[PDB]
């Protein structure tokens, strides 16, 4: 039915719009962030999400690209535990050696068209623990750190 991704998005639109403004700019967006203490990325994280989202840098974001970027790129990370049936599924044992390629494949397959940016930056993420191996429990490691820490 809901999701919390879409509470989070739900959230962070009305908390922008609450300025009372046609539209938001990056340094708003940072003052509330820091503000409310929470989600705190970097400032590459801040360009580059202003840059997709934003197409035409003409110093003003649209709501609607905004919220659809943001649900694009969230429409790829899922729940923990969603995940990790998901792999127990996928594979019994935990080898943790799969083929970019293979996986590719499959995100496609499921009918997910996700940004370009987060496939090289996965695939170069999952490939730190190796050499030119993906494995998926180094990404899902890095995810529970971050929920923890």
């Amino acid at each position: 039915m809901a999701a919390l991704t879409d509470e989070q998005i739900r959230e962070a639109f009305n908390l922008f719009d609450a300025d009372g403004s046609g539209a938001i700019d990056a340094e708003e967006m940072a003052l509330a962030m820091k503000g409310l203490g929470f989600g705190d990325l970097p400032r590459d994280e801040v360009e580059r999400t202003v840059r997709s989202m934003n197409t035409n840098a003409n110093g003003l974001i649209e709501y609607g690209e905004f919220e659809r970027m943001v649900k694009s790129r969230m429409a790829q990370k899922d729940s923990p535990e969603e995940v990790l049936k998901a792999f127990q599924l996928f594979d019994l044992d935990k080898k943790g050696k799969i083929s970019f390629a293979n996986l590719k494949e499959v995100a496609k397959l499921l009918g997910e068209n996700p940004g370009d940016d987060v496939l090289q930056e996965m695939i170069a993420e999952a490939d730190e623990d190796g050499d030119g191996e993906v494995s998926f429990e180094e990404f899902k490691s890095v995810m529970m750190q971050m929920r923890g820490k």
